């Protein structure tokens, strides 16, 4: 469980992210796909992108980034009360997409890296600690659901 103070640090930097969701979405995707190329193989819709240049030019990838960050933003705003939001997300990623927990760790690392680069003033050590805790909470809960749904992860 996070304290209200930790949630405040998380929502304060997220408010900056919301000033440009599409842009943050792109940086995160490109960071992830370059650092862990294996994750790209999970998207039959994007697996054909070969360079950073092609990724940045993809309108579909941009749109998808917005969908993903909007869903994550909805979860963070719940401040730990996200049971309802996690069920459909867990079912699709465990049953249809088959995304192991390891990949959720990779995208978590990408989010922290992008926020550190674009918002140093609102992402000091304490804020990063709060965001890491919020993302670990998210992963822990998704993992528990995975098990209940019959997927190891
Ligand atoms: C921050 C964590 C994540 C969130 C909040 C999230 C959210 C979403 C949402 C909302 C969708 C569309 C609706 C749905 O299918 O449920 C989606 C689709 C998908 N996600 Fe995620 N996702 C996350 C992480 C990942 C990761 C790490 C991978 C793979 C390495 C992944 C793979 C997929 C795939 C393959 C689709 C289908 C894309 C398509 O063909 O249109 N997701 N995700």
């Amino acid at each position: 469980v996070l304290s209200e103070g930790e949630w405040q640090l998380v929502l304060h930097v997220w408010a900056k992210v919301e000033a440009d969701v599409a842009g943050h979405g792109q940086d995160i995707w490109i960071r992830l796909f370059k650092s862990h190329p294996e994750t790209l193989e999970k998207f039959d819709r994007f697996k054909h992108l070969k360079t950073e240049a092609e990724m940045k030019a993809s309108e579909d990838l941009k749109k998808h980034g917005v969908t993903v960050l909007t869903a994550l933003g909805a979860i963070l705003k719940k401040k730990g009360h996200h049971e309802a939001e996690l069920k459909p997300l867990a079912q699709s990623h465990a049953t249809k997409h088959k995304i192991p927990i390891k990949y959720l760790e990779f995208i978590s690392e990408a989010i922290i890296h992008v926020l550190h680069s674009r918002h140093p003033g609102n992402f000091g050590a304490d804020a990063q600690g709060a965001m890491n805790k919020a993302l670990e909470l998210f992963r822990k809960d998704i993992a528990a659901k995975y098990k209940e749904l019959g997927y190891q992860g």
